[PDB]
């Protein structure tokens, strides 16, 4: 996260790191069985890691649970990045408490302007690159479907939407991938891609999540 700030301690209690050796995406617990990224993540073997803060110290309220399944969205095109979405199902239950928690899928998508809070444990450099230890937060607006195909002409499908600020300099970056936006306590973007990230009128691109409520409900149904 480019721009932001170091969150509160656990205040992000839905954000997990996902694992592979280091820290390498985020996500998100929908359930407690039940983790949601970014397809472009996907790796046959994945340790998630819930209730940090510090990726590199245990602090005592962190829960590591291996990836029993990994399901990638069927339509997922590894070129375009449409359909940027994936599952992961724990090997055991996460444990529920005010470190660690679920966050609601959305109810609507979300309008133009709607706030979010964005969050994860990439790069925070805009020139050159800083790996933080410590969770970063960015409070950011959902931009007009207009704005967003301003900035990426041709490239925008249905399944993406932009949230930032087109001034550049507050935005997510490498890292962040498969991490949270969420809007009045609801999932409404996924870390997806961006050209480079905090540049001028490239706003970050996140997987539409609101579309995707069909097929999170029976995935978790199926498995
Ligand atoms: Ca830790
Ligand atoms: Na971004």
């Amino acid at each position: 996260i480019v721009g932001g700030y170091t969150c509160a301690a656990n205040s992000i209690p839905y954000q997990v790191s996902l694992n592979s050796g280091s820290h390498f995406c985020g996500g998100s617990l929908i359930n407690s069985q039940w983790v949601v990224s970014a397809a472009h993540c996907y790796k046959s073997r994945i340790q998630v890691r819930l209730g940090e803060h510090n990726i590199d110290v245990l602090e005592g309220n962190e829960q590591f649970i291996n990836a029993a399944k990994i399901i990638t969205h069927p339509n997922f095109n590894g070129n375009t990045l449409d359909n940027d979405i994936m599952l992961i199902k724990l090997s055991s239950p996460a444990t529920l408490n005010s470190r660690v928690a679920t966050v609601s899928l959305p109810r609507s998508c979300a309008a133009a302007g709607t706030e979010c809070l964005i969050s994860g444990w990439g790069n925070t450099k805009s020139s050159g690159s800083s790996y933080p230890s410590l969770l970063q937060c960015l409070k950011a607006p959902v931009l007009s479907d207009s704005s967003c195909k301003s900035s990426y002409p041709g490239q925008i499908t249905g399944n993406m939407i932009c949230v930032g600020f087109l001034e550049g300099g507050k935005d997510s970056c490498q890292g962040d991938s498969g991490g949270p936006v969420v809007c009045n306590g609801q999932l409404q973007g996924i870390v997806s891609w961006g050209y480079g990230c905090a540049q001028k009128n490239k706003p970050g691109v996140y997987t539409k999540v609101c579309n995707y409520v069909n097929w999170i409900q029976q995935t978790i149904a199926a498995n």
